[PDB]
């Protein structure tokens, strides 16, 4: 119940002695004052900090010095992985991220501490400036428009969440404000962004997007990595930090080799947009049908000739590529489609993750070795990396 904690371990915990204390930094001198079980294992829920580390200052390690936060990260892949991986550091570590969800509520807008409770917030310093604006602007809305908010004990009331978007490479901003069933004042005399979103959660489930009932201004915004248009729309999946997300294609670009490339799980197409934008021929596929209409749009906005299909893992053809790209959900690569790879034997695999243990896995079953390997921190402030893998 005292000492030094001397190591975070995989989730961020600060590790004294086998016990795990949140929001601790390896050099602490703390006493341990309260504990409490999770998941069958001691964890500090009330303690003393006597000495702060000179490594201290979602974000569950925003307390640490960036500089940490990366050695952290090196270490636990290491650990994971088995090798040194050198890790990328994000070009911002403020306003780097371009979607948050703010929930708006009787008790202040934020977000959900202790989950019967909210985080009032003035800005979201991750996010940037843009967030600072949009809730001065949200709370003249609501005052003027006598808007009814969510009351979290009752869970009734009229608007849910201000969902924030913004294009960093383009300045473009799209709001999006998620509600219940009732008629949303217009919003157009209160904001000024690119686009205006109201959508209808009419699901009983607690989340920050709903059909779309409305939108004022641009029907998308853009983001743009380095010379790619990509279309931003409310319910469109977006890598969440824009300025490594320029660093990951152009490392994705880097590593494929050859001209035929399959962009496989591809989402709205970021590698495989970018990828036709530098020359190569690409076809790419993914299980989620809104996503491949984005990625088609994404094709025509950038004259590229690329094609986007619907497929699952399960079925999808690996032959004639030179090069296949992965990036998995969190179930990883269909054994099925790892039989496939094996068999057809693409030159080239570029394996994208952000579950450094799923990778591990499966690149064990695949009939390849690990040719180059590097991790992006896309992550600021929390202990996850991306990992891009090139395998031969
Ligand atoms: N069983 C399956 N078969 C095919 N696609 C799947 C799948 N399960 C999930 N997916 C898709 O797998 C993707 C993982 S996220 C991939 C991100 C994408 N490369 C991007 O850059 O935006 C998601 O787009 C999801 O819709």
């Amino acid at each position: 119940m005292r000492g030094v904690i001397r190591k975070l371990n995989d989730d961020g915990f600060g590790v004294l002695k086998g016990i795990l204390v949140p929001f601790s930094a390896p050099g602490d001198e703390i006493i341990v004052e309260r504990v409490e079980r999770v998941k069958k294992r001691r964890v500090a829920s009330q303690w003393k900090l006597v000495r702060s580390s000179p490594l201290r200052v979602g974000c569950t390690l925003q307390h640490l010095n960036y500089d940490y936060q990366l050695e952290f990260k090196r270490k636990k892949l290491k650990r994971i992985l088995g090798f040194e991986v050198e890790v990328v550091p994000s070009p911002k570590i403020f306003g780097h991220r371009n979607r948050i969800d703010l929930a708006i509520t009787k008790d202040g807008i934020g977000f959900r501490e202790k989950w019967w409770k909210i985080v009032d917030i003035d800005e979201c310093p991750v996010f940037g400036k843009t967030s600072r604006e949009a809730i001065e602007r949200l709370k003249e809305f609501i005052e003027e428009e006598k808007i009814s908010v969510w009351n979290i004990k009752k869970d009734e009331g009229f608007l849910r969440y201000m969902v924030l978007r913004e294009g960093k490479f383009t300045e473009e901003v799209m709001v999006n404000f998620v509600t219940k069933e009732g008629n949303l004042p217009d919003p157009t005399n209160y904001f000024d962004f690119d686009s205006i979103y109201w959508s209808v959660n009419r699901s009983k489930s607690d989340v920050s997007y709903g059909d779309i009932e409305r939108f004022w201004g641009k029907e998308f915004i853009r983001e743009r990595l380095d010379d790619v248009d990509y279309l931003i729309h409310p319910n469109s999946f977006f890598q969440t930090n824009s300025y490594q997300a320029v660093n990951l294609v152009r490392k994705v670009s880097e590593l494929v080799e050859g001209e035929k490339i399959l962009d496989m799980y591809s989402g709205v197409g970021t590698f495989g947009i970018y990828l036709a934008k530098r020359g190569f021929n690409v076809k790419g596929f993914d299980s989620n049908e809104f996503a491949i209409e984005m990625a088609r749009r994404n094709v025509e906005i950038n004259n590229v000739d690329a094609e986007f299909e619907v497929a699952s893992d399960r079925e999808v053809s690996v032959k004639g590529f030179d090069t296949v790209i992965v990036d998995p959900p969190r179930a990883g690569l269909h054994p099925r489609l790892v039989k496939r790879l094996n068999r057809e034997k693409p030159g080239v695999i570029v394996y994208v993750s952000c579950n450094p243990e799923t990778f591990a896995r499966d690149v064990k079953m695949l009939d390849y070795r690990i040719d180059e390997i590097v991790a992006l921190d896309m992550f600021p402030h929390t202990p996850h990396v991306e990992l891009v893998a090139k395998l031969v």
